[PDB]
């Protein structure tokens, strides 16, 4: 291991930075197609994620296709319908005026998984909760859009669709699970706020709120 | 929505930086505590991590006292002599080498939770998908870990008990579910490259492998 500390100032700030104004971009993407090399540092960051056992169980599968996309477009519209009726009145009626994609909009989709066999009979520190392959999936998600965040290049996750049917689509095995479906695309503009609590969906939850010390409920 | 800032090329390169560095820490953490500020940068960053239909479902609770740390030590321990036990011959006893905690060495501990009722009935986004709630959560981990980096702060996530024991220790709820245990504290040495990988449980898989073009297994 080698000499480590806390970044300098400058550093310090871009980080938060990246963080504070990441956005899940649906309708700004622009048409251009990311380049082999963008797309190459992307993924170099998501496969840098940390990983339980070291598994390492994600796999990327890089859609380009407008008929896939299309393809895809469509699972979405199935499932989101579905969706909807599930709410009523007010809510349902402003539950369809949401934009809650942009696969046929951003030049590139990302299909995230996590293969749940992979790292052989038994996975150091999955032993106990069967999950933790899935989150170390995740955190490559985030690394990602972090990093696309300070390339300018915006990213929206899309979880509204049937598995299978997906998994059909692009030939997914049994023993792989889709964790995320990711829209990707250069933006010039970005909400400042969470686009869902600008058009009131849900607002910002007070932070105080959420942390307790020592104990459950205690402040 | 307005103009999106963009990134300068420091500015980028720190963001990359924290994703490129950061580790899992089991045993270089410091004795020196955190600050109550340092904490508040760290949990706001992960605040403003993204959650399925904005959701935010989780919850901090920031254990400092030796009595519970010890305890959460001690369901480690069971835990882990179970998991070991899973093993056999020599990786049995590289799996007995490993140091998988750092719970009473750092000075901090964080257990992150998700509420599973929080949302309401029906949440936008988890309506086909049941996870996406603890995938939010996985989330804010990722956020705080980079922030923790940038800060100079090591973190290390323990997923090796039986959550059972630790939700009785920390008077956690039934409709909350614990996502992870984090032992944070300040580092001044970290592994160039995964401790497991320099260690021999596992290296770092080619990311070639990982890569697909348009449908699964296609080159
Ligand atoms: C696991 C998971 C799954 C989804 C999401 C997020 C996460 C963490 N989000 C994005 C979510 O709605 C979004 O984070 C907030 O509403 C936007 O927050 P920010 O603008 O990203 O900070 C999302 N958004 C959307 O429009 N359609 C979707 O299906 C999903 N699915
Ligand atoms: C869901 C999940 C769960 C765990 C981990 C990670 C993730 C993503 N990791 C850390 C893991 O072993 C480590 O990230 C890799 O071996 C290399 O990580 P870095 O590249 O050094 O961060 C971990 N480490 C450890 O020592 N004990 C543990 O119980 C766990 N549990």
């Amino acid at each position: 291991l080698t000499a480590a500390g806390a970044f300098s100032s400058d550093e310090r700030a871009a980080v938060y930075r990246a963080i504070e104004t990441r956005r899940d971009v649906r309708d700004e993407f622009l048409p251009e197609p990311l380049s082999e090399e963008l797309i190459a540092r992307l993924l170099g960051a998501a496969h840098q994620a940390p990983s339980v056992g070291f598994m390492q169980p994600w796999n990327f599968v890089l859609v380009r296709q407008d008929e896939t996309r299309e393809k895809v477009w469509q699972a979405f519209q199935r499932a989101n319908d579905e969706a909807a009726e599930m709410f009523s009145g007010e809510r349902q009626a402003k539950y369809r005026s949401l934009k809650l994609e942009g696969i046929r909009k951003a030049p590139l989709s990302i299909c995230v998984t996590c293969d749940r066999t992979r790292g052989g009979a038994v996975v150091l520190g999955r032993t106990h909760n069967p999950q933790m392959d899935l989150y170390s999936t995740v955190c490559a998600v985030q690394n990602l859009w972090l990093a696309a965040r300070a390339e300018g290049v915006g990213v929206g996750w899309v979880s509204i669709f049937h598995e299978s049917e997906i998994k059909a689509i692009l030939g997914i095995p049994d023993h792989v699970e889709i964790v995320a479906w990711l829209c990707l695309g250069f933006v010039d503009r970005l909400y400042q706020e969470p686009e869902l609590a600008a058009k009131g969906w849900r607002q910002r939850l007070p932070l105080e709120d959420l942390v307790f010390e020592e104990g459950w409920g205690v402040r």
